């Protein structure tokens, strides 16, 4: 079955922001999915000291990119600490609602896009780019689910495909327009700009 959620009035305002907006510097999204893999991988690495066991359910602790053109999509694939499907939820809930208000006042004030991820919004930003982002995460403590949105002020959740072992991955259905996030080129310098400083690998996969 599959549950459709309504976004939070203030979100749904954020993501017509995003999607409305004329603004170039889209190739940002990138260095906010990328920080958003960083902390959950943060978050494993520090409940694996208390509790090693938690670590079962896969050893490594990556970032992997991968293009497909045939599908259009740009896939950002973690082994953090992952989200059950309460932290799914929750996230898109009162606690992004503060972060929301506050950068949405930053803009009036004169602040740009690029400074959304300071407000802990950060992943919105990938309506940038993509038309349809689907988000499979498993956490130790829970089942695999798939969150999907297409914006439109509606959001779907549904128990989850291949399993996955622990972590996220965040599936960007591109637009039209905006297949050079497709490109290894484009991909390498977007990430030496933004994110070389990541203390997990980072794998861009070939096609
Ligand atoms: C649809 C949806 C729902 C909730 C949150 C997101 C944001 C998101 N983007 N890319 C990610 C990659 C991740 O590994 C996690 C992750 O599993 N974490 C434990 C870290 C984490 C939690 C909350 C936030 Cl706000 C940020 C990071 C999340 C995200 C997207």
């Amino acid at each position: 079955e599959v549950e459709t959620f309504a976004f939070q009035a203030e979100i749904a305002q954020l993501m017509s922001l995003i999607i409305n907006t004329f603004y170039s510097n889209k190739e940002i999204f990138l260095r906010e999915l990328i920080s958003n893999s960083s902390d959950a991988l943060d978050k494993i690495r520090y409940e694996s000291l208390t509790d090693p066991s938690k670590l079962d359910s896969g050893k490594e602790l990556h970032i992997n990119l991968i293009p497909n053109k045939q599908d259009r999509t740009l896939t950002i694939v973690d082994t953090g600490i992952g989200m059950t499907k309460a932290d799914l939820i929750n996230n898109l809930g009162t606690i992004a609602k503060s972060g929301t208000k506050a950068f949405m006042e930053a803009l009036q004030a004169g602040a740009d896009i690029s400074m959304i991820g300071q407000f802990g919004v950060g992943f919105y930003s990938a309506y940038l780019v993509a038309e349809k982002v689907t988000v499979i995460t498993k956490h130790n403590d829970d089942e695999q689910y798939a969150w999907e949105s297409s914006a439109g002020g509606s959001f779907t959740v549904r128990t989850d495909g291949e399993p996955m072992g622990r972590g996220t991955k965040v599936i960007l259905h591109l637009k039209e327009d905006q297949t050079e996030y497709l490109e290894e080129r484009r991909i390498k310098e977007i990430v030496k700009k933004h994110s070389q400083f990541i203390g997990y690998p980072i794998t861009l996969f070939v096609e």
